[PDB]
């Protein structure tokens, strides 16, 4: 039931991303569907879909530390009514399986500190916030 | 002046990243020069050089939220003897200038929490760790 999205799946992915943003009261730009179609077709990136009820969006970017890329799980979402039944675990498992085909050297994920359920999920599935004895922070500037 | 690194500059970039790692007692991979030569040749990353004494390494990756990329400042370093004189400020200004040429929608930087002096620098130059009243964290798994 997890599969790799094709270009023609961009509409379902965009709908799920819209739902994710709506759940968190964050507005979305126009054009999500068109942009996902281009990303899936041409870029060093992929989307995994669990039926039409969850997705994972992964980007691959270069690193001097590895022959392969660094992977980033830029979005992971399971629809609220389908949570706590193993869908997110299955998506994350498949993320690790797919990035291994690309010999990715590392997976990175940005998470809000307040999102303790997501944090617990990631910690229980092998991700850490600690490097060289310190927490790792994300700083941004929107442009 | 600050310049965009060419493939011919891979050795200098590799030297600076090795120096950075050595200073912080972090592992140094084999093959840095050859990997930077390949990375610099491609279209989704660049390095800025301040003479031979500082550098910024930036990657670009797709996002459904913008027509342009999300930019990541994966490494920023000024040699110890040249710090506190405005070099890092100049490098970061040029990062913003060059990613604006790419119409990048956002700059992201991962920073260790213990690096309070670096965090002060990023905050003074328009970066934020806060989204909707929460700090943002980075989780990783090395593979
Ligand atoms: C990358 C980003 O976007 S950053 C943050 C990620 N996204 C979000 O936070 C958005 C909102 N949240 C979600 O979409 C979901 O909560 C996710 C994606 C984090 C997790 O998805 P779920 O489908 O709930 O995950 P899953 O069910 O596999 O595991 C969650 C819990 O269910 C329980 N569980 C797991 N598998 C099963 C199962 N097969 N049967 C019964 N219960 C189960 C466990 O108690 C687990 O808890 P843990 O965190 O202590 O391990
Ligand atoms: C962080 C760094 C890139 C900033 O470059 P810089 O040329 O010193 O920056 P500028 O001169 O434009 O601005 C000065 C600020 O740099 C920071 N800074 C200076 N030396 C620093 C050092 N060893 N370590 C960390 N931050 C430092 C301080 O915030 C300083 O501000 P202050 O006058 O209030 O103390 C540079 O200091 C450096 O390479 N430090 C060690 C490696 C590092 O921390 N990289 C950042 C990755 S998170
Ligand atoms: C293992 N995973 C790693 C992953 O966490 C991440 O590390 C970032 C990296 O960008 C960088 O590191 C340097 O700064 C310092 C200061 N302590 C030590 C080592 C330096 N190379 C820092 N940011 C900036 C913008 O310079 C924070 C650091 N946490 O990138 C590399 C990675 C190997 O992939």
């Amino acid at each position: 039931e997890i599969r790799v999205a094709e270009v023609a799946d961009a509409g379902v992915v965009a709908k799920l991303l819209r739902d994710f943003n709506t759940e968190f009261d964050t507005p979305v730009p126009e054009g999500l569907e068109e942009r996902f179609a281009q990303i899936i077709a041409h870029d060093d990136a992929f989307v995994l879909l669990a039926g039409d009820i969850g997705f994972a969006y992964v980007t691959l970017r270069p690193s001097p530390y590895y022959d392969g890329p660094v992977a980033m799980l830029d979005e992971l979402y399971v629809a609220p009514a389908h949570r706590n039944r193993g869908v997110g675990t299955a998506l994350l498992q498949r993320v690790f399986e797919e990035i291994r085909k690309h010999s990715a050297g590392e997976l990175q994920i940005n998470v809000d500190e307040v999102d303790t359920d997501a944090r617990r999920f990631y910690e229980r599935h092998g991700l850490t916030n600690i490097e060289q004895g310190s927490r790792m922070l994300l700083y941004i500037r929107e442009l």
